[PDB]
This record gives C-alpha cells, sequence and structure tokens, in this order.
C-alpha cells in the first residue's frame, strides 16, 4: 500500500512563504521496507529562482520536516500540513510508513548523535542540467518534539545564478517500523 | 508482476547498427510504483569500444528509446522491438508499467518543456572502473509521437580510449500511471 | 518476504578483528528483484577510526563478502557467519534472495572477467558528513569456492585522519534468480 501526495503540480509545502512549494513524495510499502520517490517544485518565495550570485544574505541550504506523532500523522510544526498525506485507494494509523526506531534510533542524549546510518545523501538537479547539482540529504528519526520524523535537507555550494528550483527525481529506501 | 528483457548477454538494441546492444531492463510493479534495474552492454558497432579520443566524429552521447503506444507496446522508431518486453509467467495491456501522466506530464507547447521531476540522473561506470563514468539521464513522457516514453541518455566528457562500453547496473524508480 | 539482520548496533561482522563491525542489511524479494538496504559501523579493530595520515600501512579499502552456498546459506569464508541472515516473521532455502546466474554469470575462465552489469557502485559518507565520501562497490557472482556471492567493496582516496567509520545507508536492487 502506498502513503503518497497528489502528483500534480500545486503546491503543498511551505519553505519560506505559505504553499511556495509542491514536494511530491510516494511511499510503497514493500514488506519491511519504505520504496520512496521524492521531487520540489518550487513555485513562490525566495527560492523560486535561486539568485545566491546577486543575493548574498540567501540561505544555501533549507529543510523540510515530516514530523509525525506516534500515530504517524504530521504534527503542525512540519513544512506540510497533516492533510497532504493520504494511502492510494484499493489498488489515521501510518506507523507502517514510520521510519524503524531499532534502525534510527533518536540521539541518546542532548550531547550524543545519532549514527550515520539514520541518513542517506544523494545528488539531485535543477532545471534538468546536471551542472546544477544539489545535495539531498534524508535524515530519519533526528527531530525534536516528534515520535518519528523524515527530514529532507537541500544544500548546494554553487552560487547559483537565477537557477529556478526545479528538482529532479530521487529515489530511496528505509526501514518500516511495523 | 514483472515486464522484462531476456538476462541473457544477446543483443536486443539498436543504438548504431541492428543489434549492437543489450538493454538488460526489470521493470517491477511494486503498487504506485515501478521498480526499474537497468545495464547496458555494447557488443557492435560504433560505441562497442568508446575511441572519442581517436575519433573526434564519434559522438559522447546516445539516446535508447521505449516509445510506447497508448496500449503501453513499443513503437517502431524505438530502439528496441516491442518482442523485446515480456511480462514474467505466475511468478497486451502495460500501461500499469508506464510513467504516471500527472507526476511526468508532456510539455504543453512547442515552446515550454517538462518539469525537471520527469528526470532521473545517476553515474554508472564503464568496463567496471570508477575512473570510467558515464551519466545515465533517465527522462519519462518527453518524445514526439508517443503515447508515453522512458528515454535514456547515456553521455560522458572523457575523450575515451578505448574503453568498452561494457556498463555497470543502475536502481531506480517512477511513478506509475496505473 | 525478507532476509534481514538485526538492526540494532550489535556487532555481526569481522573486517580486521572479531565482531569488529555491524553490517545491517536488509533484502526484501519485490518478485524478480531484491529491494536492499545497507548501512555499516565500525566498533573495533584497525578500521574503526580511519587513520590513513599517520598510519601509511593502513588499507584504503576492505571487503565485507557474503559468500552463499547453493541453498543461498553463507559459507564459513564469509565475513559474517550464517546465523546472522535471517526471515522476517508472518509480515534453510534463500535461493530466491540470491543474485540470478544468467544475469550475473560467473567468470567462464581463470583469464575472463564478468561483465561490469554484475556491479554496482554507489558513493556513501563517514560520520555523517559529504566531505567524508566512501565507493561502496557491490558485486554478484565473482568469489572462487562460492554458488552465489554478494561483495561489498569499501574503498577512499582521502588520506583520513581520525574518521569513524560510522557509514550512511545506501539502497540498491539486483535480479532474484529465482
Ligand atoms: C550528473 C552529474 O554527475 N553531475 C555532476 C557534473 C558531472 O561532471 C557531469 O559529468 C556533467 O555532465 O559535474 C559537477 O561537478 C557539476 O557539473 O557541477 C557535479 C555534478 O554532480
Ligand atoms: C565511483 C565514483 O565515485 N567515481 C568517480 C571518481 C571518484 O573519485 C572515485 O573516488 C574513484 O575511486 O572520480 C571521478 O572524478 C572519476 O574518476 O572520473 C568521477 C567518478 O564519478
Ligand atoms: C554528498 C556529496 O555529493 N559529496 C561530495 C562533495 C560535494 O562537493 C558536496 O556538494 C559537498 O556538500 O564533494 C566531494 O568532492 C567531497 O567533498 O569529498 C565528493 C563527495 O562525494
Amino acid at each position: 500500500l502506498t502513503l503518497w501526495t497528489t502528483l500534480d503540480p500545486s503546491p503543498n509545502c511551505k519553505i519560506d512563504i505559505e504553499k511556495d512549494s509542491k514536494l511530491t513524495l510516494v511511499l510503497t510499502k514493500c514488506g519491511s521496507q519504505i520504496l520512496a520517490n521524492v521531487s520540489l517544485i518550487i513555485v513562490n518565495g525566495k527560492f523560486k529562482i535561486l539568485n545566491n550570485k546577486t543575493d548574498p544574505s540567501l540561505p544555501k541550504s533549507f529543510n523540510i520536516k515530516l514530523l509525525f506523532d506516534q500515530n504517524g500523522v504530521l504534527l503542525e510544526n512540519s513544512n506540510i500540513e497533516k492533510q497532504y498525506l493520504n494511502f492510494r485507494s484499493g489498488d489515521k494509523n501510518a506507523i507502517g510508513f514510520m521510519p524503524n526506531l531499532l534502525a534510527y534510533a533518536k540521539a541518546t542524549t542532548d550531547q550524543s548523535k545519532i549514527y550515520a546510518r539514520n541518513t542517506i545523501y544523494g545528488n539531485i538537479y535543477l532545471d534538468n542540467q546536471p551542472y546544477n547539482p544539489v545535495v539531498i540529504k534524508i535524515t530519519f528519526n533526528n527531530e525534536a518534539d516528534s515520535a518519528y520524523s523524515i527530514t529532507f535537507n537541500y544544500s548546494w555550494t554553487k552560487d547559483y545564478d537565477n537557477i529556478p528550483f526545479d528538482s529532479t527525481s530521487f529515489t530511496f529506501s528505509y526501514i518500516a517500523q511495523e
């Protein structure tokens, strides 16, 4: 079964301003593993067009945080509202889609950190060009005031000069809680 | 269920000359997502051995296009004939394997382009060496005179000097039409 | 169904010294393809902390070899004992998890080599930093005195200076024997 966003271009996400972006996320449960497919289009706000070269105050990284309550429902501090993830019909409780707590343990301590296995790195590309890389860093169960979390960190090193944040797709998997 | 090529080394593909290559492609339907595994061996023609260094007329990129009719059957202009994709037995209509039209919309207009989410980038390696990279660029639903398409673009920047096009394997996923 | 290690941090692997490492490996059968998720934590021995900069005798690569008998059970020369892979309960014979012999043929001859499609390359990161890359090279069916094999080769080029071998996660797939 599948927990997913809509697939259209309509925004569902706040990075900078309300509804400035569309995170397209498809989570497919394949037994003990979630098969995940993600893309990001930014449609408004300061990250729509990366102007790092002409705006030194613009960040070169941002997060999209899916903070889940114990039930597997999004919490308000997430970048996406809980209504924007639904089950796909005959092809709540979403604990079967949550990142496994034994594989991806929370930091033990204020002064401890997670194991690196809680993280996946990938490279995605802006405006469909191989010379516009962005590092996508996906971390499990590393957020305060949440039962489970999936955090998508987007970061880049190039002083991009009017490049639209229209990202290529990325596939990954993670171990499911149950 | 699975839509796949044969797994042997026998050629099934024309890049340059007839039957000059074997695209090994395994598509596994996992609900709403296709889990895809691809490799390429070039056995004849001008791309069998990359001689860019001693032949400046040789391209540094080529496409393998799977152009599908509405039924999910290959069209003649594809690099592979329709007979070379089959269902795996008790483990036509292949619309369940086709790239989703809402997620991967065609270009609206002669002067418009697709969203970047229609594309996946990866790096694969020739002759099993990490110093022989090739960019594999997979694009959905971006081809003229086709209902659906999967295009594999292979490109490289090194002036390769007698390197066999014997590629490492690559895994990806995409959202299914139905 | 799933063939997996435990998910805790407890070591299950010998790279240098007994039980010096935890390979977390989850293999999910999705019809004709195995969906695979791997991470590595080194907890003891010479690779726990990479000190290449101050120990020129330390290798910059090592293997973790899963050598399978015909039944799909680990052989003693593997880096992991056979007890450390088990089936996940109602969600031996593990031939359904073995790398396909037609897709991933053994070398024909003492002087022959495998096709490159028997290999996957990826990049993973140590201590959750994008400036600590390691090349993960996964090769199928390329080991002496084994029916099937999955070999994880880890290699790096940086003279790492006291970097813990605490790896990020990596997803891949391969074609199943049956
Ligand atoms: C798809 C890909 O690998 N992109 C990479 C390109 C490659 O050089 C390609 O080969 C170009 O075609 O190089 C970079 O340095 C760049 O351009 O910023 C890093 C980027 O991640
Ligand atoms: C597997 C891998 O990442 N290959 C990359 C290597 C790395 O440096 C490795 O670390 C070598 O072992 O570097 C390149 O510049 C190269 O050699 O052409 C790009 C290539 O994509
Ligand atoms: C995640 C990632 O791609 N890491 C790569 C970084 C990128 O430059 C990032 O952009 C840094 O944030 O560069 C390397 O040369 C490095 O630092 O050793 C290779 C490494 O594989």
